[PDB]
């Protein structure tokens, strides 16, 4: 009803999940100002999302996304040029406007074998905060940071969501691809791959075998390599709609 209408609104809040939205309703929380008068029942996450609800509603225009990409890119370099950083998502794909900033990151020091180098990620983030770019944090793991950011006003920009993922270097390309999408693109590709006797996921590419249940990840030093495994011409990001 006009109330379910409430669970619907809430959920429109980054952090506000359903079961998470649900309870707040049993607490008498329905509208937003309801929320502002009730930070205390909210986590840090939900809290931030509420804090920026509006801005979060806006799309990011590629002119913006661009500068955003320059900043993140030139900072990560100054820390350690052995650092690899790829802004994925629809934008990578030429998209005109984007929802958020999805940053993929890796380092030679870090591989799927190590599995423990928080500092690697942390470091960058820190660097950005210092820069005044990242502005808040919703969540922050050893391998994945999710937060807020904002272009440097010279006078002001909205706050954009931004994500960072630390990927082991030997799994990174499968990753860029995967995070590059579209979803169809991926679906089709995984479908083809299958024909070719290959299994693909956001992490690896693995030859199959009898009965089908098989694997043993092949080496990937670039996206191209994937296309090569399954011997398909290489599609640049743009021609990736499907
Ligand atoms: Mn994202």
């Amino acid at each position: 009803d006009d109330t379910s209408s409430s669970i619907n609104f809430l959920t429109r809040v980054t952090g506000i999940g359903p079961s998470a939205a649900r309870k707040l309703v049993d607490e008498g929380i329905k509208t937003l100002e309801d929320l502002r008068k009730n930070e205390d029942k909210l986590n840090h996450h939900q809290r931030i999302g509420l804090k920026y609800f509006e801005d979060f509603e806006k799309r990011i225009p590629r002119e913006e996304m661009l500068q955003m990409q320059d900043i993140v890119l030139n900072e990560v370099k100054k820390l350690d040029p052995e650092y690899i950083a790829t802004v994925c998502g629809s934008f990578r794909r030429g998209a005109e406007s984007s929802g958020d900033m999805d940053v993929l990151l890796t380092h030679p020091n870090f591989t799927s074998e190590s599995s423990k180098q928080p500092k690697l990620l942390h470091r960058v983030v820190e660097q950005l905060q210092k820069v005044r770019f990242i502005t808040d944090t919703l969540s922050k793991g050893e391998t994945k940071f999710m937060g807020v950011c904002q272009l440097p006003s010279e006078n002001e920009y909205p706050h954009r969501r931004i994500d960072i993922r630390l990927i082991p270097k030997d799994q990174y390309y499968c990753g860029v691809l995967y995070f590059t999408g579209s979803d169809i693109f991926n679906k089709n590709m995984r479908a083809h791959a299958l024909e070719k006797g290959f299994t693909i996921n956001e992490y690896t590419i693995r030859p199959l075998g009898v009965t089908g249940v098989a694997g043993e990840p092949l080496p990937v030093d670039s996206e191209q390599d994937i296309f090569d495994y399954i011997q398909w011409r290489y599609r640049e990001p743009k021609d990736r709609s499907e």
